[PDB]
């Protein structure tokens, strides 16, 4: 496993987005391990929809959260529709997966990350991008503006996002806040602490898709 992963500069990442006012970060998180995995596995990248996870996944909770682990189920199921055909409105409506014609793609199942172990998490994203959860309401995170973060924090886990990559010291996130925080977007958030929970209980929940 290398000392650096960026799966940015292999092409396996899309643009930052802006979740806005609605909690559907949890949708946002499901996204980009989707759009990586699907570039991982056929060369293309594609842009997938969070609004349709967040119409469609009856089990989560629309604006005011949910679960990536359920939305990643649904794509396997199902599948999901591109970004461009189901846009994000921000505001949880009626699902339209029906009206929107065939699949753009489908996933072929869910695997959850052992919790606690960094080396587990360094494992999985080593492979792909991966969906993980943080402590996100306290004020130093919010503030964050370019940075190795070490907090301070808790671990109370209440934001999914995405960790595209890792350092020696740090492990990538790509947050759906605007381009506007933390690293243009991202923030790295330091490692081997030795906590098994991680920074701002980092290593509580981690989940990726899988594909043939
Ligand atoms: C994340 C975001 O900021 O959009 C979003 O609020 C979210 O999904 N939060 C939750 C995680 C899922 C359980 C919904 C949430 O429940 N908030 C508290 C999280 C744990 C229960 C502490």
């Amino acid at each position: 496993i290398p000392e650096y992963v960026d799966w940015r500069q292999k092409g396996a990442v899309t643009p930052v987005k802006n979740q806005g006012s609605c909690g559907s970060c949890w949708a946002f998180s499901a996204v980009v391990t989707i759009e990586g995995i699907i570039k991982i596995r056929t060369g293309n990248l594609n842009q997938y929809s969070e609004q349709e996870l967040l119409d469609c996944d009856r089990r989560s909770y629309g604006c005011n959260g949910g679960y990536p682990w359920s939305a990643l189920q649904l794509v396997a199921q199902y599948g999901i529709h591109y970004r461009n055909t189901y846009p994000y409105e921000g505001v949880q409506r009626y699902c339209r997966s029906r009206e929107k014609g065939p699949y753009a793609a489908k996933t072929d199942g869910v695997r959850q990350v052992q919790p606690y172990n960094q080396g587990a998490l360094l494992y999985s994203i080593a492979n792909q991008p991966v969906s993980v959860v943080l402590q996100a309401a306290g004020k130093d995170f919010q503030l964050y503006r370019g940075g190795i973060f070490v907090g301070p924090c808790g671990n109370k886990v209440d934001h999914a996002v995405a960790a595209v990559g890792y350092g020696p010291n740090y492990i990538l996130i790509k947050n759906s806040w605007g381009t506007g925080w933390g690293e243009n977007g991202y923030i790295r958030i330091k490692r081997g602490t030795g906590n098994s929970y991680g920074v701002c209980g980092l290593y509580t929940s981690s989940f990726y898709p899988v594909k043939n």
